[PDB]
């Protein structure tokens, strides 16, 4: 699912081919969105939700606005008020929310636990890394990266710096950087790739990536508007 600048790639799991309405679609698995109104259709997901409860992740739905709207519910609307901006959400009915603060929060869709530690974060509910020091609460101040835009856990938790890096935690092996996700085989030092870093597509400045299996079978999406579908 890719917002109209609502398309596909020979599949029916997100939008009926051509569906003009967006900022981001949701096919995490009706592909959710947020207008500059939630315009979600049915091509293959659940077929009907229309305009019901921006950046939505899995609902084994929750919203994400530019305000303190940590709302997230069913169709049942629940505007959990974080009390500035409700930033990056992740699903771990508990859902972790990460504002423009490294402390962050865990809210059960009701705040499960809330932590405060200093003056992108991974999933392994208490074993969670924090970035903006590299403290991993349950904590461990790790000021090794000069800041910290993303961190991801063991497939040795690798955390990127704003000036490349994606070092080791528990040797700073170096190839903003190309951000990271986890494999059963570490995605080669949690970089997404530097070929195969030992433990190039068109243009650069990639955002967020995933992967099917070790090395091969990229999940496409690689850059803006033009990414390889090779491997």
């Amino acid at each position: 699912s890719g917002s109209n600048s609502r398309e596909i790639a020979w599949v029916h799991s997100a939008d009926e081919i051509s569906v003009m309405t967006c900022l981001e679609p949701n096919v995490y698995l009706m592909d959710m969105t947020r207008e500059r109104l939630l315009a979600v259709d049915s091509k293959e997901r659940i077929h009907l939700i229309k305009p019901a409860i921006s950046t939505i992740t899995p609902t084994h739905c929750k919203i994400n606005a530019i305000s303190a709207f940590n709302d997230e519910q069913i169709f049942v609307d629940g505007v959990i008020i974080d009390v500035h901006d409700t930033a990056l959400p992740q699903q771990f009915e508990p859902i972790d929310y990460l504002k423009q603060v490294s402390p962050n929060i865990l809210v059960a869709s009701a705040q499960k636990t809330v932590i405060f530690q200093l003056e992108l974060q991974p999933n392994d509910l208490m074993m969670d890394v924090s970035t903006k020091s590299l403290q991993e609460g349950q904590d461990h101040g790790v000021c090794h990266l000069d800041a910290n835009p993303s961190a991801f856990v063991k497939p040795e938790e690798y955390i990127v710096g704003f000036d490349l890096k994606n070092s080791l935690l528990f040797i700073d092996v170096f190839r903003i950087c190309e951000e990271e996700i986890a494999q059963k085989a570490k995605i080669s030092y949690l970089v997404a790739d530097g070929t195969m870093l030992a433990m190039f597509a068109v243009e650069n400045r990639k955002v967020q990536l995933i992967y099917s299996i070790e090395e091969v079978h990229e999940h496409c999406i690689r850059q803006l508007l033009f990414s390889p579908c090779k491997l």
